[PDB]
């Protein structure tokens, strides 16, 4: 019921739950198993990971469970995924979107984006931002396309059932005019259009561990 995955690079499921695992060095490890319990481990000493479980592909409706038992500092903990409509032209940044929802971070990846409303889900605050990669590593190679970011008001703690309701994230997005293109395919070149959630461990300075659980 179980994979540990330590290659540099790997894509699956285990049971019902997909995966994504990059490294591009180092020991750091993702070991996932079927009912969706979840363990990264990593080195400290500046290769990078990001990697998590969740589901191929991205459900409108869907509600994230999870919980984390353990987190000592990972760059950033979210849900993350994308969305890709092929029949749209590939110098519209909104052909292709990587989005985040963030849940725990060392530092703030979503600075760089304007800021488009505040808004309530499952009790928490968050608040969405939007930047623009240009030339960058994607699901189809490289390309310019839009990052859809949704911050929290605080960093959700340790040991508590957690809730993210995709929907209200999407509609938050929508509200401020920005679409997400199609969450269900596998057009793009390299990967389908996952969602998990995310660990990302950017420079590490010191070993590191997260684990828990994750389900819908």
């Amino acid at each position: 019921g179980a994979m540990v995955l330590t290659q540099t690079h790997a894509t699956g499921h285990v049971g019902d739950f997909f995966f994504t695992h990059w490294k591009d060095g180092g020991s750091t490890s993702l070991t996932l198993d079927a009912e969706g319990k979840f363990l990264v481990t990593w080195q400290g000493g500046g290769y990078n990971y990001v990697g998590g479980p969740g589901w191929h592909f991205g459900d409108k409706n869907r509600v994230i469970r999870y919980k984390l038992n353990e987190e000592t500092g990972a760059s950033y903990i979210a849900l993350y995924g994308w969305g890709y409509d092929k029949t749209m032209s590939e110098s519209d940044p909104s052909h292709l979107v990587e989005y985040y929802i963030l849940q725990r971070w060392t530092y703030d990846p979503s600075q760089d984006g304007i800021y488009g409303k505040t808004f309530v889900s499952n009790g928490i605050e968050y608040s969405t931002y939007r930047s623009i990669r240009k030339v960058k590593p994607s699901i189809n190679g490289p390309t310019t396309f839009y990052q859809y970011w949704s911050k929290p008001s605080a960093q959700q703690e340790l040991g508590k059932d957690h809730k993210i309701i995709f929907a209200d994230h999407v509609k938050a997005w929508a509200d401020t005019g920005w679409i997400l293109p199609d969450m269900n395919n596998f057009d793009a070149s390299d990967d389908p259009t996952y969602q998990v959630l995310a660990v990302e461990v950017f420079n590490p300075q010191k070993n590191g561990t997260a684990s828990g659980q994750v389900w819908d």
